[PDB]
DNA sequence: TCAATCAATTGTTATCTAAGGAAATACTTACATATGGTTCGTGCAAACAAACGCAACGAGG
């Protein structure tokens, strides 16, 4: 669960970074500072919970690989 | 016939220099209320951070 927690934290932080701390705050309903500080404080803890809760999702690179394979075959 | 001087009792102070050895543990007021401090998540502005566009400069041709 340790490495799953690390993976989930990395995926979450990547999603926030891609969407944008400012944009993520605007969509969530908080201030950019709140997202910036959740990234430091709770995202690791929530990530460990997800690792235990077994909510891990497919890594996006392998997702792109699967999409490409499904396009090439079909 | 009082007091200056001996005499026994009481209290204070002293007993070498270094190196090793680690310390311990009984002896239980309780329930309620006011207040206030501390922790925590938030917002706002400030303070950094990335990545360009433009212009000036200074070397190359």
């Amino acid at each position: 669960k340790r490495n799953e927690a690390l993976r989930i934290e990395s995926a979450l932080l990547n999603k926030i970074a891609m969407l944008g701390t400012e944009k993520t705050a605007e969509a969530v309903g908080v201030d950019k500072s709140q997202i910036s500080r959740w990234k430091r404080d709770w995202i690791p803890k929530f990530s460990m919970l997800l690792a235990v809760l077994e909510w891990g999702v497919v890594d996006d690179d392998m997702a792109r690989l699967a999409r490409q394979v499904a396009a090439i075959l079909t």
